């Protein structure tokens, strides 16, 4: 992660946070959508998973400039998820919805450099959360 | 078996999958500890016949979302299972060790509500395989 | 053990490893067909048994070209046998089924030269362990 791409995070981060209600709401939908079957793994009100989900987006905006001090929340994290049932090959799926949901609500708002640094930025978070 | 077993049953196995040859043969080691009796009845390779449980076990999967569908096979695999000595009782104690097979290969990582969607997929084959 | 058979060793460990989950948990299932009475000295989780035992195999591999310096590993894991109620007259039979769950799971893989090779080195860390 570059000194550009840094800053591509927190440009975009900008744009994302006004809207991250609706943009969390959106990539659940659009997730559902395009894996009929993973929902069932969400055993809490979607509103609430939501904000959790769009909380820890913020705080990897947050510590951007030292993402190795995130190390150990990410592995935290990713344990919990096994203990859900997620398994490996939902990350890209996840990663791929996200930022398709991000693409789809801001528009233009969020540009191709900003999806790019966004896309190196989730593929960090999935590889130290699955170990 | 309802909507959201079907899709557990279904997510599990991507998880289950990838181990199926560890869960098989630990089943086998389980299985003889528990009734060093039943040990008799498998005369083949048990490296050869952990891969045809767990290749029905994927046949259980690819079908789970219309069980019915699998009668024919279940029934015509129950009948050979009464050509090898395998009687009625011999379901639950099979049931009862694989499903400890898989949690214990797998931990936290076998949901409550996986295991529960896994049991009750057993016990319809095994009511079908027994009439 | 001779220079040819330290290099069998070596070289089975290759194709040994990389299935040393599904190897180890074999043995156990083909032990305890073989000789159901000593399923009831193994009293932890087999998955967990598996992992131990495969590890020191590796171990004697690691010290192949010395295993007098494996000594006082072997003479203490020894006594924490005779401590788990194992007796002289088990080790043949161990090593009968280890080497034949190797053979099975790696079939034209395993050579019988290899085979050869193996059983010496069982042999000796037999030994040392009942001094
Ligand atoms: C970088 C990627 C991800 C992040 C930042 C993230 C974030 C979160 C957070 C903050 C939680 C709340 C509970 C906790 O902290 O343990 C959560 C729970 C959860 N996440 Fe993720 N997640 C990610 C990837 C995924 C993937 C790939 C899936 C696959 C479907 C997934 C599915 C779930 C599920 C099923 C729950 C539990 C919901 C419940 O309470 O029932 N997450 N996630
Ligand atoms: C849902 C439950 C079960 C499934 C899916 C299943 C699956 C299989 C399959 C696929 C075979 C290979 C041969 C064939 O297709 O006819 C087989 C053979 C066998 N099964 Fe099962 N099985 C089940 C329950 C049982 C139970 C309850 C026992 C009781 C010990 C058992 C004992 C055996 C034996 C002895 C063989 C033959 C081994 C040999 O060839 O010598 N199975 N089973
Ligand atoms: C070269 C031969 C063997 C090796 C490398 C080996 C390795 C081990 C290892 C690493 C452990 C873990 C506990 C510890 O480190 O003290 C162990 C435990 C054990 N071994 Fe062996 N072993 C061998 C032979 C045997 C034999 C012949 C038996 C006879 C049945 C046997 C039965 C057991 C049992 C019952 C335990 C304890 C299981 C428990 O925790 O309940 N092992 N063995």
């Amino acid at each position: 992660i570059d000194q550009k791409e840094k800053e591509l995070i927190k440009e975009s981060w900008k744009r994302i946070e006004p809207n991250k209600n609706e943009i969390g709401l959106l990539f659940y939908a659009n997730l559902f959508k395009e894996e009929p079957t993973v929902s069932v793994l969400f055993q809490n009100p979607i509103s609430s998973q939501s904000r959790k989900l769009m909380q820890v987006l913020g705080i990897l905006v947050q510590g951007i400039d030292n993402l190795e001090g995130l190390i150990p929340t990410l592995q935290d994290l990713g344990r919990r998820h096994k203990q859900y049932g997620v398994v490996d090959s939902h990350y890209p799926l996840v990663g791929d919805c996200l930022l398709k949901s991000i693409q789809e609500y801001l528009g233009q708002g969020f540009t191709e450099e900003a999806k790019a640094a966004w896309t190196k930025v989730y593929g960090i978070a999935a590889q130290v959360m699955t170990a």
